[PDB]
């Protein structure tokens, strides 16, 4: 199963990707970056509805000098004290957040079309391919409409999410370790269950996964 | 008369449609007063309008809970993560100064994403504030989150024409908690919604149609 997810990802599908009963149970879409379109944007705000996020390999985020946004906040309450009264000391470390910052790619707008975020997306996973490290500042402006989230160091061996698990998959697939995904939700109010999302999948020819089938083809 | 339309809109629990400028955004965003917010809403913000959901909030509130802008806090943090100096936003394309404040979730969701979730934070925040509890914001919600803040300028559109603003002036206006929930309507193209379809969609479903210039005009 998940080879044939990666010749999906490879093809520059959208494939569906379930983390687990015990964690969020939710299902997110999930692209490779390099292949974004502003079709998958609009699909995800449509069909997914959560936030549209995209994912960066560790190694990545370090020749990047990205930072997890908690560790921005802990720094900055030193000054805004709110911050340190907003702390998340109540998360358990599984789901500790993978949140890093926000970003617009300068040649944008508004940022927030489906048309800017797909290039600031494309631009990035770009850059990113090409080595191109320090244009990052040149090419890019914070905060903005597309939020990066970091990947565990070590990826699945140390955490367990859509985050962790997608880029393994990317990385897996020999390709850019960046991928952008939005979790599904319901009409009900919360998020879409596991046969839920398996249904769209069906009816729309995309792959399924597991988080625990990635984790253990990944391990 | 239709600013007075729309306020009383808002003071029932509904939706209502905000164009800008031609010469700014060129953008509508869904509004709602925060305090009225139901998950039904950010249904309908996610499936039929499609960009971000953020809540804007009145000054007073921001200085009273010691909310700050987000450049501000990336501008301190930098100091530490040099990556963001190379981010700074000096050149946001219609505007001197982006809305963007921090994101939050309530203490008591799960995931936070859920309609159910982000209605909840929302709702809950509109709550704290209305009753003066300032002191239990850091006691009910953390940072991270699914919900993005906007921090509307000091005297709102007097001196930043924004939508955060100018949403922020109408909820005051009808003396409700100034705190509104907005979201920028997405067109199939890859583009923002027209003018022209954002007043079909106005139509259709029967709600107040404004434009920045009259609520400007008015406050
Ligand atoms: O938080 C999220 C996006 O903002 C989603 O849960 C997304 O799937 C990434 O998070 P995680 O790695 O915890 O699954
Ligand atoms: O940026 C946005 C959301 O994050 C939207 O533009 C929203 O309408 C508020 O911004 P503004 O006051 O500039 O119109
Ligand atoms: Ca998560
Ligand atoms: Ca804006
Ligand atoms: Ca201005
Ligand atoms: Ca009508
Ligand atoms: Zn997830
Ligand atoms: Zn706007
Ligand atoms: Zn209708």
């Amino acid at each position: 199963n998940v080879e044939k997810a990666i010749e999906a990802l490879k093809k520059g599908e959208i494939i569906l990707v379930y983390d687990s009963d015990e964690r969020e149970g939710e299902t997110d879409m999930v692209v490779a970056s390099q292949f974004i379109t502003p079709e998958h944007i609009r699909i995800m705000r449509k069909d997914a509805g959560g936030l549209i996020c995209t994912a960066l390999h560790p190694d990545i985020c370090n020749k990047l000098g990205i930072p997890f946004m908690v560790d921005i906040l802990e720094f900055a309450s030193q000054k805004f004290k709110v911050l340190r009264e907003l702390y998340p000391n109540d998360i358990p470390y599984d789901e500790k957040s993978s949140f890093s910052i926000t970003i617009n790619h300068r040649k944008t707008f508004t940022g927030i079309t489906d048309n800017d975020r797909a290039f600031t997306i494309k631009k990035l996973a770009e850059l990113v391919k090409e080595g191109r490290f320090n244009d990052f500042g040149k090419e890019f402006r914070s905060p903005g409409s597309v939020t990066l989230l970091r990947a565990a160091e070590g990826l699945v061996k140390n955490r367990q999410g859509h985050t962790e698990m997608t880029v393994a998959l990317a990385e897996l697939a020999n390709l850019v370790p960046i991928t952008t995904i939005c979790e599904m939700m319901g009409d009900d109010g919360n998020a879409m269950s596991k046969n839920e999302t398996k249904r769209y999948a069906e009816k729309h020819n995309l792959i399924y996964l597991s988080g625990e089938e990635i984790i253990n083809y990944y391990l």
